[PDB]
């Protein structure tokens, strides 16, 4: 793999507006953190702080409308940001660069139309992403040119597919509606994730109580059989619930992790009592197995295929929503939709070229 790839970005939006791009990581060959120009030279962040400091302005100019533009990508591990019109606002802490948080009202972030792509380039090829995992905002396609001369692309929404998402998470009763952030001219800005909703008081952390205690249940009289290795689907743990805990057995016989009843918090953001750092495999299969509402339907997890996902009454409608709308069904819906397979990601171990098109708001 080259030093660097082409970063085709292409502007499809639709929309007068200038757009910034931003290509912020990690630089393979040091570890350090810092953004790549268009040329694809690298740039350390200057030091950070406590409290955090403001970045220099790292911003590349995008395409206008109806045209691409080409960067470099080095081997770098990031994210590729582009904004409408306004200039993003990035701080750096101690460690490095500050996330953008727009859960939060104060986020300086808040009122600018942006979204990223995930990107990592290295000596094994390229992967690269369309995520929804903290919001849904401005669409956007991304592609790898591969090595044979094949091309892949995801992320593409249907016709229709943006404004579809909204009017159906608005449509959605039990706080989903919360979940937009609209202009005032009553303009949607993008949606969060249903993890966020939680945080910002939107849903409940109790939401898939109902549920969880009906899989609690299930599990108290049969087994749970969780096989989290595509490659190896001989290896298999055991659960079963005993004195309110799932409880995972290996074939040895050991009880190798536990599980408390999960919470709204630890469903949607995949974390906190479902943490995935042997536990690891198991708690991603639960997540997704939650998320898309399959652990009561079927004992045999992960899922063979999606025919049964988000049957639910009380499901993840964010992620059930977004997958609809989808023009290949995939989507980064929640940090675990990569089970299975349905994740808006694609990849290949000799590029030379990635592509990123800006896409209308239909
Ligand atoms: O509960 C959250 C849980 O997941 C968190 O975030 C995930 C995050 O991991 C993620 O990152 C994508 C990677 O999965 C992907 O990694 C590639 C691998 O598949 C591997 O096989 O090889 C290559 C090269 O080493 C890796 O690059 O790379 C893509 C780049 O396109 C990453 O974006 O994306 C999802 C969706 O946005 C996140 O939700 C978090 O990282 C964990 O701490 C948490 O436990």
């Amino acid at each position: 793999v080259p030093a660097t790839i082409p970063l085709t970005i292409t502007n499809n939006s639709g929309r007068a507006e200038q757009i910034h791009i931003y290509n912020l990581g990690t630089e393979l060959s040091s570890g350090r953190q810092g953004w790549a120009d268009a040329s694809g030279a690298f740039h350390p962040w200057p030091a950070g702080g406590n409290p955090p400091t403001p970045a220099p302005d790292a911003s590349i100019p995008g395409p206008a409308p109806g045209r691409s533009t080409t960067i470099q990508i080095p081997k770098f591990s990031g994210r590729i940001y582009f904004s409408y019109g306004r200039k993003m606002e990035f701080r750096l802490t101690t460690g490095g660069l500050v996330q953008p948080a727009v859960q939060n009202p104060t986020d300086p972030n808040r009122d600018i139309l942006f979204n990223w792509s995930e990107y990592t380039l290295n000596d094994s090829g390229l992967w690269i992403n369309s995520t929804q995992v903290d919001m849904f905002s401005a669409p956007y396609t991304v592609g790898v040119r591969r090595g044979d001369g094949t091309t892949l692309s995801t992320g593409k929404l249907r016709p229709g597919g943006y404004n579809g998402v909204f009017n159906a998470l608005r449509g959605q009763s039990g706080g989903w509606a919360n979940l937009i952030q609209t202009r005032s001219d009553g303009t949607v800005l993008r949606a969060l994730s249903p993890l966020y909703g939680v945080e910002t008081g939107a849903l409940p952390a109790s939401v898939m109580d109902d549920y969880i205690n009906r899989v609690w249940n299930k599990y108290t009289g049969t087994d749970l059989i969780v096989t989290p290795f595509a490659d190896r689907p001989d290896v298999r743990y055991t659960g079963r619930v005993s004195g309110g805990v799932l409880r995972f057995t290996d074939g040895s016989g050991a009880v190798v992790t536990t599980f408390q009843k999960p919470d709204a918090s630890s469903v949607f953001g995949c974390h906190r009592l479902l943490d995935a750092p042997v536990r690891g495999p198991i708690s991603r299969t639960l997540c997704a197995g939650f998320n898309r509402t399959t652990l009561l339907a079927n004992p045999h997890q992960p899922d063979r295929s999606a025919a049964g996902f988000y049957q639910e009454p009380v499901t993840n409608h964010y992620a059930r929503i977004i997958h609809a709308h989808m023009a290949d069904g995939k989507a980064y819906g929640f940090a675990f939709d990569d089970v299975g397979h349905h994740e808006s990601l694609v990849h290949d171990g000799d590029p030379r070229g990635a592509s990123l098109t800006l896409d209308p708001f239909d």
